[PDB]
């Protein structure tokens, strides 16, 4: 049929082969003649694949021994609540830097649990750029300093991460992770919901330091506890089984490609293509971030009104581009651009945008 | 390759919803993606997401003064999300107790506030549901909790208990839409749908509106997600997208007292088997309180329990050892398990006997 661009922001694209294998096999999984959605989590051929997602996580990202991978429900929101229900204990700060809309809803469940603080911040500036490392205000009695790799509705992007000794740093990592290599001990826990860059919606992925939270919190409801999931490896209730099964599928495809240090290579490709284009189009368009804190996952960006913003993205559905509005709290445009998303999409919606602003 | 799925949760779920989603897994209503792939917040996804509230609204008869949520979490945040949303201090979160999924759910509640057991049976192992007329209840109970059907014990509310001093609470994880319900007799129901409606992934929350908030988290408050639609953050959507087609299957086959009428022959087989076994096959419940949706029984000593359970797997038999907490035996029957594997297993249960 006619072409369709997928540049949804979350669920997102999957990488075609993830959705192959499981549509081949949907019926008769494991030679069991059963779905994989029919096992029993305790199954030998469940197991398998909970185990070999968490394995293929590890050697993709080079998690060390001292970490543990959970899969958890309740999406990247509930991690808003658990870390501090888990780590902001009397007496302690829950320290925020705030890069975007994400950040904010992070800090604002923190402070219904503890004291927060607000390292640093962009929101004045309507968070165009990420703030320097130097400026950030730390405290003695901080439980955690807690950022956002990457700011999915304001289009702009870590470049590094701070060195923290006083208190473990931790980040949602949501629309960012494994899109490049990381250095995971710079953390103390890292966690994303998977729909954005690594399968479907329904799991969320965190990867905690064991001994910072495999410790009993008293006065924590059995399943918001960490230490619930770390010592059930997370299999303390029923977990989410075909969304794993399908995060196994994604990773197996991440690593076939070359792993997170080829994916960035592919991901920096398709973002340079989008970028230059908003680059020569002197003034047509308008990225929202600053150079220097572009991200390589979502390109945020406006025409120079209004109404040409709405009949650009009227022309994109019209020829099969999806998702490119932005979010409905900013408005302008957002091409998401995760891992999956091909490079002729990117190419697609270049030509698009070429050929919209001549035709202006 | 003869395959019989008794497990007891995630389970066997309907073929044609399974060949339905195979169909059209890379290309959702021309859409030409995955239905996985969509937003959640594009009418796409919409659709399907008030098509599976809607067809559950249709078949369960749910009024217009309950909404019906899907959450993330599994009924075990369920434990803890209601006494934290409803168990108000001064008030009383009361239990029935019929089997270790009660116990689980009362746990969960003496974190939060003052609790009380209206009645249990727990002294006689669970073998049934204790008389309504024996019920403790509080001028200041929050609510009343029970557990339908009691999934590791085999035991089953045969009705429902009229109670009108505080909203009556069920988990119904192991029973939700196996026969027609009554929901006006609930405050709130709640269920895992990975037994009855779909895979695991998403819990199905039914709630009277008015009944369910300073302190807590946002996203375990009830309020959140009514007023939000469950669509506060992300939903599982490919796990609501597999509910929805399984509700269509229910529907298509007459509803929710058509699949009973299936569920009751089910059970008929597996009881009528152990009853006409002279004391071979013995069940745990007791008659008056047996489930539909799983059946507990063992042979006379614990090797014969073994070497029927091996002898049922190397037939292809698959989930029936029973929990690991009771042991003996445990066929799981839920919606979709068709009669023909019952009929399967009364058939083994059968030649067993007879070689034994
Ligand atoms: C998508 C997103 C979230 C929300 O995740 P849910 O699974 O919907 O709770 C949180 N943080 C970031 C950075 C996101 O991009
Ligand atoms: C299966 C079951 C549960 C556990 O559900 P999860 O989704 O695993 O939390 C709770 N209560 C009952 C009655 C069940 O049968
Ligand atoms: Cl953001
Ligand atoms: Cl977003
Ligand atoms: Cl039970
Ligand atoms: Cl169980
Ligand atoms: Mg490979
Ligand atoms: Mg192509
Ligand atoms: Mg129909
Ligand atoms: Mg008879």
């Amino acid at each position: 049929v006619k072409q369709v661009f997928n540049f949804n922001a979350g669920p997102s694209a999957l990488p075609k082969p993830a959705l192959e294998r499981a549509q081949k096999e949907l019926l008769n999984f494991n030679d069991t003649q059963m779905s994989v959605m029919e096992l029993s989590h305790r199954s030998q051929s469940y197991e398998e694949v909970h185990e070999q997602a968490q394995n293929l996580l590890r050697e993709l990202l080079q998690i060390p021994n001292d970490y543990q991978i959970l899969f958890l429900q309740g999406g990247a929101s509930l991690q808003f609540t658990m870390l501090p229900m888990n780590l902001l204990t009397k007496g302690t700060i829950g320290n925020y830097v705030l890069t975007g809309s994400w950040s904010e809803k992070a800090l604002k469940e923190a402070k219904l649990l503890g004291e927060t603080h607000i390292a640093a911040s962009t929101k004045a500036n309507s968070y165009q750029s990420i703030p320097d490392f130097s400026e950030f205000q730390l405290n003695e009695n901080d439980a955690y300093l807690h950022i956002t790799s990457n700011n999915t509705i304001y289009g702009t992007q870590y470049q590094n991460f701070p060195e923290i000794n006083h208190a473990p740093l931790i980040a949602d990592m949501s629309s960012d992770i494994l899109s490049r290599p990381l250095k995971v001990n710079q953390f103390g826990m890292i966690y994303a919901g998977a729909q954005k860059n690594l399968g479907p919606s329904g799991v969320t992925v965190v990867i905690v330091k064991k001994d910072l939270l495999n410790t009993k919190v008293e006065q924590v409801p059995t399943m918001l506890q960490y230490a619930t999931h770390i010592k059930s490896d997370s299999l303390y209730n029923t977990p989410p089984t075909f969304s794993i099964y399908m995060l196994r599928n994604v990773l197996d495809w991440i690593k076939d490609l070359g792993g997170a240090e080829a994916i960035a290579k592919q991901n920096e490709e398709k973002a340079k293509i989008i970028y230059d284009t908003i680059d020569e189009s002197n003034g047509f368009y308008v990225g929202h971030a600053e150079k220097g804190s572009r991200s390589l996952m979502n390109v945020t960006f406006n025409l120079r009104n209004e109404e040409l913003n709405q009949q650009f993205l009227a022309k994109a559905k019209e020829q099969g581009f999806v998702g490119l509005n932005g979010h409905r709290s900013v408005g302008g445009c957002r091409a998401s651009i995760y891992n999956a998303v091909p490079i002729d999409a990117c190419i697609a919606l270049r030509e698009l945008m070429i050929q919209f602003k001549e035709n202006a």
